[PDB]
């Protein structure tokens, strides 16, 4: 990395995104992600209201990897997306730009129907590292499925702060199954 962005192969790239074929736009948005370059923003938000949702999945991908703060209200839309796995690449996307305003929707797609999409989105909250997330994922811990339940026990440690160790000092009090071992294994390993 750290490389000096090629000017040509971006404005190739570029060029791309409007390509016949979905795979050469769906690669085109791959590299783009990969060189990194601002350039490729704005055209990288258009190819999120691609036909294809392979393309916009790639799309809302490359977006987070760039971490353009102009990118958030579009990838809060893409989280209305009606395909499971472009939900699931914006909420990623926004976790990695780490931009406060993902929050509020991201906590609504804890509530997704899709459990790939409330893990990604249990995992962005923990990353963007805001204690509004808290009793959402307190909540998380009771989820149906495992995985989202690990991964919102793990954004809970990832947040940390006094209100997390509140929640968990009343889980650990009253809480029972899952939601207690995690509760008290996070008192006994901070502070």
């Amino acid at each position: 990395h750290h490389h000096h962005t090629d000017p040509e192969k971006v404005e190739m790239y570029i060029k791309n995104l409007q390509d016949d074929s979905y795979y050469v736009r769906r690669a085109a948005a791959y590299a783009l992600g990969k060189i990194g370059d601002e350039r490729a923003v704005e055209p990288l938000i258009k190819a999120l209201k691609d036909e294809d949702a392979w393309v916009r999945r790639a799309a809302a991908d490359a977006l987070g990897q760039i971490g353009d703060e102009r990118a958030v209200e579009p990838l809060i839309k893409a989280l209305k997306d009606e395909d499971g796995w472009v939900r699931q690449s914006a909420a990623v996307a926004l976790g990695q730009i780490g931009d406060e305003r993902a929050v509020e929707p991201l906590i609504k797609a804890l509530k997704d129907e899709d459990w790939f999409v409330r893990i990604a989105a249990a995992f962005a909250l923990g990353e963007i590292g805001d204690e509004r997330a808290v009793e959402p994922l307190i909540k998380a811990l009771k989820d149906e499925d495992g995985w989202v339940r690990q991964s919102a026990a793990d954004a809970l440690g990832e947040i940390g702060g006094e209100r997390v160790r509140a929640a968990m000092e009343k889980l650990a009090e009253t809480g029972t199954g899952f939601a207690r071992k995690v509760a008290v294994n996070y008192l006994e390993t901070h502070k």
